[PDB]
């Protein structure tokens, strides 16, 4: 039937009559549509001669104070389809069709049909604008108090200052109130970590007035949220007030409202279909308490960044940083912003990196401003030179000293003498001004992790580079397999495997650098081995596939490692003895395998490629009949089709490495007990005592010891056993102590 142009404001001029309940659809339905708002949209070419549009809504609006009249209006309208030489009829034609639609009284608002209306038709363009780019008849074309305190003038103060950066963001903030929706994004995750001050990028835009054409209008006001005998009933009538106000929008500072004193306060005025505002949430609060609603689920849009990524904080840093910089009167050598959005982005597993990292900016450059807070010790020793006398100077004034004489001035002469030097060095030496990386870095995180080692200094110019070096350090042999590891899952960083998608096999019996490296392994890795977690793949097979995975047909057995990992922010897993087991098994180990991370039933979707698992075996007791010296390639492709004997490719393809033992010899036994007389070195040493090293009881011994069934692992208890007893002879001794070296 008909257009988009304003026929929208006779579709919403019947959501008109529908606003004013009039029992005759007026043409203040027409004209308080087509004025949508109080608005001055005055834009109306028409307040130049004769009658005030804002007139011709004040006295129409006290006679409501189609109805055949004005449904004539619609034939005089569409007879101004040729009188005017067009195609179609626009928006304020229906206006040049009110003879009827005038308040003509006293004060008429009689319309002119011609009077200067024709020199205001040589005003608007009219045959240019027939119809429909999509349709182009757009806007100007041819107690109300501190309950709601805002910060939208306290921005537009200037007061408040700008962050930068969510320009995206902010434009998604703007779409939001374009939906017919959720007029709320509920920021979840870290809200308000730069979050409120994303609002005040919002505010940001509405000093700026970058806020556009129509938004300008109304404006953010700060919720009150604190107590009060009742505290709702105040808050119910002020909703009316300053809904009926309605040029304003508000926040949920905190907390959605599940409260006492009650919940259901005003969330029926929401459930009125009314007032848009913002309310605010987390993910999991999402997950939580708008979901548990599942009317809150439904009523707003989830949107956020976190606690975020990183040239948005790169952006907001650099924009802040001089905001900040009135703070903490140190500014920036932007290495120090480069290095600590890149460690602390290293880092923390459990709270975020980047307001995080603003708290770097408060710790770093608290930290500075703390070789730069108080009174500046040879300065020090200049006030010593101060601080002498003058806390005992006087008292020859009390009585009859001819001596008051002397010393009184002889030590004002003295002091004021050696004063002023004070004034002069010490507005010298009040140090160094911006706020460097190397050290406002390497100084500060070792004010919070330290060793600028694997915790500070860690380039991976340095770990990478020495990487398969420095593992192989720990316990020595399988270097092939290290690098193997380390080329390996090298490529995993560099971004060249999957953002979230690594297993690794061992071909040796226990602790010989299973336990032992794989300890050591972890232990290199972020500087701590705690991380790894175990469970046999001889122990997960049928319904330890239950405890592996949760129940409700066969219980809430399900994860041997489930809710703690889910509880974690970081882990390493270590599993073994996999085809001890059946190709059957290996699709719910390679559910372990899938995702970026494993689907068992119990809690959240996250990455996997931070850390790694690892996988073992031991049987290949046969085929160490090939090592009894053949090939990585012989004997690792032989155990790589014995391997796939039981194996799933799907599984297997999950796979990276096998990773072998060079079993081991008696000569890597001494080997390792070599690393295990560095270990108390390395402990006990530190009461740096010297070490005779008997080969007769250490090659005796090891020799010994050299287990065919268990290897290596229990002897070094048993080494100890008689060795750090023998410690105890030195306890006891406290004489071939520090300095000297026995034993047999």
């Amino acid at each position: 039937r008909l257009t988009e142009r304003a026929q929208r404001v006779l579709a919403h001029a019947q959501e008109e009559a529908i606003r004013l309940n009039h029992s005759n659809i007026g043409t203040e339905h027409l004209l308080l549509g087509l004025m949508k708002e109080p608005e001055g949209i005055a834009a109306k070419v028409l307040e130049s001669f004769n009658i005030t549009e804002d007139k011709v809504i004040e006295e129409v609006e006290k006679l409501i104070g189609y109805t055949p009249r004005a449904k004539k209006v619609i034939e005089l309208s569409m007879d101004e389809a040729r009188k005017l030489h067009h195609n179609f009829v626009g928006t304020e034609h229906i206006l040049l069709g009110l003879n009827e639609g005038v308040a003509a009284r006293v004060f008429a608002n009689l319309d002119l049909n011609i009077t200067k209306a024709r020199a205001q038709v040589v005003k608007a363009l009219g045959n240019p604008e027939m119809s429909n780019k999509n349709a182009q008849a757009s806007k100007s074309n041819n107690t109300l108090d501190s309950l709601a305190r805002d910060l939208t003038v306290i921005a537009k103060d200037g007061t408040l200052d700008p962050v930068i950066g969510r320009d995206k963001e902010i434009t998604r903030v703007i779409e939001v109130l374009s939906r017919r929706t959720k007029n709320n994004p509920v920021l979840i995750g870290e809200p308000g970590v730069g979050k409120t001050a994303i609002a005040e990028g919002l505010a940001q835009a509405i000093v700026n007035n970058e806020v556009p054409e129509t938004l300008k209008d109304k404006r953010v006001m700060s919720l009150d949220m604190g107590t009060v005998g009742e505290f709702e009933e105040r808050l119910k009538k002020v909703m009316e007030e300053i809904q009926q106000a309605g040029n304003v929008i508000l926040f949920i500072d905190e907390l959605h409202t599940l409260v006492g004193a009650a919940s259901n306060i005003l969330k029926p005025a929401l459930a009125r279909g009314e007032l848009q505002c913002i309310g605010a949430t987390t993910l999991d609060e999402y997950r939580k308490n708008i979901e548990k609603d599942a009317a809150l689920e439904r009523r707003f849009q989830p949107v956020q960044v976190d606690e975020p990524s990183v040239v948005d904080t790169v952006a907001i840093l650099k924009g802040l940083r001089d905001r900040y910089e009135a703070h903490h009167r140190i500014n920036i050598s932007d290495e120090a912003i480069e290095a600590a959005v890149k460690l602390s982005n290293r880092y923390v597993s459990d709270r975020f990196l980047p307001d995080k990292a603003i708290d770097l900016i408060d710790e770093a450059s608290s930290k500075v401003r703390l070789k730069s807070h108080t009174t500046p010790n040879n300065l020090k020793e200049i006030e010593q030179e101060i601080e002498k006398v003058k806390n005992e100077k006087d008292a020859a004034v009390h009585a009859q000293e001819f001596e008051n004489a002397a010393n009184l001035r002889d030590k004002q002469t003295k002091l004021e003498k050696q004063y002023e030097e004070a004034k002069n060095e010490w507005k010298n030496a009040q140090g160094m001004s911006t706020s460097l990386s190397e050290e406002d870095i390497a100084e500060v995180i070792a004010g919070w992790t330290g060793i600028p080692l694997t915790k500070i200094n860690e380039t991976e110019s340095e770990k990478l580079l020495s990487l398969e070096d420095t593992l192989h350090e720990r316990v020595i042999g399988q270097k092939d397999a290290v690098n193997s590891i380390s080329k390996a899952v090298r490529r995993a960083r560099a971004g060249l495997k999957d953002p979230k998608r690594g297993s690794f096999i061992f071909l040796g019996p226990t602790g010989v650098g299973k336990t032992e490296l794989a300890r050591a392994l972890a232990e290199s890795m972020f500087g701590d081995d705690d991380a790894m977690i175990r469970v046999d793949m001889s122990e997960f097979m049928e319904k330890h596939a239950v405890s592996r995975l949760v129940g409700a047909p066969p219980h809430d057995d399900g994860g041997q490692l489930t809710e703690k990992v889910r509880r974690k922010p970081y882990s390493v897993i270590l599993f073994d003895e996999i085809e001890k087991a059946h190709p059957d098994v290996f699709n719910i180990l390679l559910q372990v395998l899938d995702d970026g991370h494993l689907t068992d039933t119990k809690g959240r979707t996250v990455d996997f490629r931070n850390t790694i698992i690892i996988m073992t075996s031991n049987v290949g007791a046969q085929e160490l009949q090939d090592q009894r010296g053949q090939d990585y390639e012989t004997i690792r492709k032989t155990m790589l089709k014995e391997l796939k004997n039981s194996f799933r490719p799907e599984f297997l393809n999950r796979v990276d490495d096998i990773i072998v033992f060079h079993k081991l010899t008696k000569e890597e036994l001494k080997e390792i007990v070599t690393m295990m007389v560095n270990k108390l070195t390395n402990r006990l040493s530190e009461q740096n005592i010297n070490i005779i090293v008997t080969d007769k009881a250490k090659d005796k011994i090891a020799e010994e010891g050299y287990d065919p069934e268990y290897g290596a692992r229990p002897l070094i208890r048993a080494i100890q056993k008689t060795i750090e007893d023998n410690l105890s002879e030195l306890i006891l001794d406290g004489n071939q102590i520090e300095g000297k070296k026995v034993t047999v």
